[PDB]
């Protein structure tokens, strides 16, 4: 049987899956599991929450007049 232990919030992450595989019952699961973790990370970019990646471009724009 297998017991692990795994990082702070990696549950949630699973049983967000979990929850919408049952809801939505799809024929294929992994194909559906694919479906579901590309659009929770448009969900994530869309809101700002994209990972900081200090090394990338910082290609985002911010403006205020004086």
């Amino acid at each position: 049987n297998t017991h692990l232990r795994i990082p702070r919030g990696f549950g949630n992450l699973l049983e967000g899956l979990t929850r919408e595989v049952l809801r939505e019952q799809p024929e294929d699961i992994a194909t559906f599991a694919a479906v579901y973790f590309t659009e929770l990370l448009k969900a994530r970019e869309e809101s700002g929450l994209d990972p900081a990646e200090w090394g990338a471009k910082l290609e985002d724009r911010f403006y205020n007049n004086h």
